[PDB]
């Protein structure tokens, strides 16, 4: 059973299809319409069922032309309120009915952010975007809000005609709204069965540019040109991924480049990947995020975690695939560079939560825990570390990629657990059961902290990063004028980034060191969001007062949680900026993304 869901489980009934008819109301900040759910009974004599909801207003439920009885339980925090629906007649096993629920979302739906015109690039129009992973789809529409159920869907969305609607689906046309001359209806169809967390909607002043045979980039006009360039390697990445995982089954692969308050680096919404505009470095160096989202078209979207306890299946395999894409593009030495950097990130998150903290476990029991609170890089990097370790244990990347593709085929269109994965691992590698049996599975899977064994990493591209970092860390005052802009001359931006990551792990540095570093390297002027992020953290943790406005500015002028949360935490920990940080959070809170606002509030202990 999915302990994050209050709905009837898949053993009871299964949603097979959703038809959403809705209208996006910017004045009231509500989605209004009808969710028609085709539900199939898995049990004899089924007379009722329960759906997840969250701050939804139910207008009426209709099954076969007649309204039926329903009730809503008490709100269980982030889990929302269970909705019990009495069926007009009892269903046999495998029998299907269509349940048509009329509803309105609340303006505070945790799935949605409503932007005023001033919160956009163009400043003339409002903007709406959704984000359902993990369990926010219930805040959009009634559903079995669990990844253990997969459904196709169709949608018709009415919006002000000056705007554009897009969804995680194939575009299926547009018409004027028959009921409203100032609106348009955009139609969508998703023919591949998906978990409902992959449902997504955006509505705004969007423009499109074609950058591949199956890829348009969508954004506000201000960001389109930069985006087309930044993500120009998307189709090449797509093709590599198809080599690694088998055919792309989803048809289109479009990119949506959101406004700055989008909470994630990317979200793998099918047919339409969402991405932060903070990826726009100007040199494509952050496009590994694109590789990542692309990889999810197999690991996650095709093979899906059955519950969020097994989220590492989604993220670990995807990062594994992601780094293989980067490796094929730029070389095995680079794959190792990124992999080693991943381990560095794992070190960090483990130090942040603490080595006994439950959230550093690979498999986590999320019964009474908000997935948003448990979210971290642990499932990504401990997950990857496990797979990278197995690769080396079992004969190398060629052999382990054989397993990956077999795994994807085996479980395509299915929802699985960590046990299903490991069972298949053993079945695939049945000839090496004796090596597999030497693995500390219980430590790897269920113990907190760093994993029991570190993989082997090629150091070639990381050495120059380490050397420069160690020079700065061991440098005394009379060494400072020995640093020179020429230190950076033969370093890629990745290497710059890794140098800053290495140095940050040893923060703080003396104020004098930090001030010299700005003098000779001028990271203040760097556009790269990752680099600027680590630099500003280094500055704030080194107590440089001058950096406070820049840090506050980055934390608030964009909203990627990866950046906004640690910057706010760093600012709150620095006495000179503490009250300023908390004050800035509270002035911006109402205009922040709902999830981000919640996490930062918790991070700063503002209640
Ligand atoms: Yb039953
Ligand atoms: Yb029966
Ligand atoms: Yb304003
Ligand atoms: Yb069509
Ligand atoms: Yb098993
Ligand atoms: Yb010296
Ligand atoms: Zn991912």
């Amino acid at each position: 059973v999915d302990t994050c869901s209050l709905a009837s489980p898949a053993s009871v009934c299964r949603t097979k299809h959703l038809h959403l008819r809705c209208s996006v109301d910017f004045t009231r900040r509500t989605l209004t319409g009808t969710a028609a759910l085709t539900v199939q009974s898995q049990e004899d004599n089924l007379r009722s069922l329960v759906l997840d909801t969250k701050d939804l207003t139910i207008e009426k439920v209709v099954i076969n032309g007649q309204e039926v009885k329903y009730a809503l339980g008490e709100r269980q925090s982030y889990k929302g309120s269970p909705m019990e629906i009495s069926l007009p007649i009892a269903l046999s096993k495998n029998q299907e009915i269509v349940i048509e629920i009329s509803f309105e979302t609340s303006p505070k739906s945790s799935a949605l952010q409503w932007l005023t015109p001033e919160q956009t690039s163009g400043k003339e129009h409002p903007y709406l975007f959704s984000q359902c992973q993990a369990i926010h789809c219930r805040a959009i529409l009634p559903c079995q809000d669990t990844p253990s159920v997969k459904l196709t869907y169709t949608a018709e969305v009415s919006v002000p005609k000056e705007l554009v609607a897009l969804m995680s689906a194939i575009r299926d046309g547009e018409t004027p709204d028959p009921e409203d001359p100032s609106r348009k209806i955009y139609k969508f169809i998703q023919k591949v069965p998906i978990p409902c967390y992959l449902i997504a909607l955006v509505v705004g002043a969007l423009e499109s540019r074609q950058i591949g045979p199956r890829t348009l980039v969508w954004s506000e006009k201000e960001q389109v040109e930069k985006s087309a360039y930044e993500f120009s390697e998307t189709e090449s990445m797509l093709k590599i991924a198809e080599d690694l995982g088998g055919p792309y089954v989803w048809g289109q692969y479009d990119l949506l480049v959101l406004p700055p308050s989008f909470p994630y680096g990317g979200m793998e919404n099918p047919c339409l990947t969402f991405v932060t505009p903070t990826l726009l470095a100007g040199d494509k160096s952050l496009s590994n995020v694109i590789a990542h989202e692309i990889s999810h078209s197999w690991t996650g979207n095709l093979v899906t975690n059955k519950t969020w306890d097994h989220f590492w299946l989604n993220e670990g395999h995807t990062v594994y695939l992601e780094r293989h894409i980067c490796g094929r593009l730029f070389g095995e030495k680079f794959r190792h560079f990124n992999a080693l950097g991943g381990w560095g990130e794992l070190q960090n998150s483990v130090k942040t939560f603490g080595e006994t903290h439950p959230f550093t476990k690979l498999v986590v029991d999320l019964t009474d825990i908000d997935p948003d609170v448990a979210y971290s890089s642990v499932p990504y990097e401990k997950g990857f570390a496990l797979l990278f370790y197995l690769e080396q244990l079992l004969g190398g990347p060629e052999i382990f990629l054989g397993f990956l593709k077999a795994y994807v085929e085996k479980f395509s269109y299915k929802s699985i657990t960590t046990d299903d994965w490991k069972d298949f691992l053993y079945s695939y590698f049945k000839d090496k059961v004796d090596v597999l049996n030497q693995v500390d599975w219980n430590a790897w899977l269920y113990s907190p902290g760093l994993p029991p064994i570190k993989p082997n990493y090629d150091m070639t591209l990381t050495n120059a990063c380490i050397a420069l970092s160690q020079r700065w860390i061991t440098a005394k005052e009379d060494d400072l004028n020995s640093f020179n802009a020429t230190d950076l001359k033969d370093l890629s931006s990745h290497q710059l980034n890794e140098f800053l990551a290495q140095t940050l792990q040893r923060a703080p540095l003396p104020l004098g060191h930090i001030k010299r570093m700005q003098e000779v390297y001028n990271f203040n002027a760097i556009n790269n969001s990752e680099i600027r992020f680590r630099w500003l953290r280094l500055c704030i943790q080194s107590k440089w007062e001058d950096a406070i406005p820049l840090a506050l500015k980055m934390a608030t002028e964009q909203g990627r949680m990866k950046f906004t949360r640690p910057l706010f935490k760093d600012l709150a920990a620095f006495d000179k900026s503490h009250d300023q940080a908390v004050r800035t959070y509270q002035e911006h809170k109402a205009s922040m993304h709902p999830v981000t606002a919640m996490l930062v509030g918790k991070d700063l202990k503002v209640d």
